[PDB]
């Protein structure tokens, strides 16, 4: 059959020892696509290709992650988490779970990954760029998702020369970090009998993370908050963990700010209250336009500042306000001391001294222990 493109193959009860692709961590500069855990895979291990859109003009939005965790080829097969939320706010998600995963980079470059079962003839597939200039997903799950997503990357800096690192254990890529998002599916009742139209609004941003660890979430984090976002000329993406309790470890972040495509803020480095570039990151408790996750984090947002580093460095401050729900799923039993993730559509405000520019955003915050 084939020549040269290079496969990775992942499928439930099969063994991935006789697998030719050799594993890999972080590749400075590159957008790190390809699996990481190729022929083993630490028990604990785990990878995700991560693709969002938010509408400015309606508030629509999608979030999807495409995973591919060791458990996975033991039991279950691997995951792919759909959510939405339309302009008026009712939401559709699902987790589907694929016997296949398999990710190919083919002759001229682009990589290729699919989630399908030869069982139901079903499929999720995502495709990227060689340069990375463009990514799309196609939905084929009859009965339940069919349509697709295209993202296409901004002018200006790609930040994909930057340090990934988050923290000791994971690693942070944002191939693509700011696009302009298109989606169009056919979203399933539970019954499968009906199809609803969604469309994701006009002007949305979004961009593509990717994300792994050799280690579980919980042996890696207590605690996440994701923000993307566009707000006028600048652009920003933010993960900030905080340790898992009886750590002694710092927060960690990878936290990047943008204006008009240039890269102003490469933030390794989360603190409270200037040598590198850093994050403040601070939760509010404070519009009749509020919503809280429905766990015991009953924050109504944060705020947001980069500092460049140096005397003299600018910074950026921006207000994010939680507007909207886009998931609440619990990371416990169900009681006052719950928790869980909350996706949010954010809505923002800010910038330099004497800005404030508008904008929205995808919002995710996580609790666990």
């Amino acid at each position: 059959h084939m020549s040269n493109v290079t496969v990775s193959a992942f499928t439930v009860d099969k063994s991935i020892s006789e697998e030719h692709v050799l594993p890999s961590s972080f590749i400075p500069g590159s957008g790190n696509i390809f699996p990481k855990f190729t022929s083993a895979i630490p028990k604990t291990a785990w990878e995700l290709w991560y693709f969002d859109g938010i509408s400015k003009d309606d508030k629509s939005s999608i979030v999807i992650g495409v995973t591919r965790n060791a458990e996975g080829l033991k039991h279950g097969g691997f995951k792919v988490q759909v959510f939405v939320i339309w302009a008026d706010e009712r939401t559709w998600h699902r987790d589907l779970f694929f016997p296949e995963s398999v990710v190919s980079i083919n002759e001229s470059g682009v990589t290729d990954g699919i989630w399908k079962d030869a069982t139901s003839n079903s499929s999720i597939s995502f495709s990227c760029a060689g340069d990375l200039s463009k990514a799309s997903l196609v939905f084929d799950v009859p009965g339940v998702v069919q349509g697709d997503m295209h993202l296409e990357a901004l002018p200006g800096d790609t930040g994909l020369d930057t340090d990934a690192r988050l923290g000791p254990s994971v690693y942070y890529v944002r191939p693509i970090g700011r696009a302009s998002v298109k989606a169009q599916l056919s979203l399933y009742s539970s019954d499968a009998t009906a199809a609803e139209q969604f469309s994701l609004g006009t002007s949305a941003n979004g961009g593509m993370d990717r994300v792994w660890s050799p280690l579980s979430w919980p042996q890696v984090m207590t605690e996440s908050y994701y923000l993307r976002t566009q707000v006028g000329p600048y652009a920003m993406q933010i993960m900030r963990i905080f340790p898992p309790a009886g750590s002694e470890d710092q927060p960690s972040t990878m936290a990047r700010l943008y204006r008009e495509g240039q890269l102003v803020c490469v933030a390794q480095h989360v603190v409270t209250r200037m040598t590198h570039d850093s994050l403040i990151l601070s939760k509010q408790d404070n519009s009749e336009d509020v919503v809280t996750g429905g766990y015991r984090d009953k924050n109504t947002g944060y705020t947001v500042e980069f500092v460049e580093k140096g005397n003299e460095g600018q910074r950026w401050k921006f207000q994010v306000r939680h507007e909207r729900i886009i998931w609440n799923t619990p990371t416990s039993r169900p009681g006052p001391d719950a928790t869980g993730n909350t996706g949010f559509v954010e809505v923002l405000c800010g910038g330099t001294i004497g800005e404030s520019y508008e904008g929205v955003g995808t919002g995710g915050q996580c609790e666990l222990s």
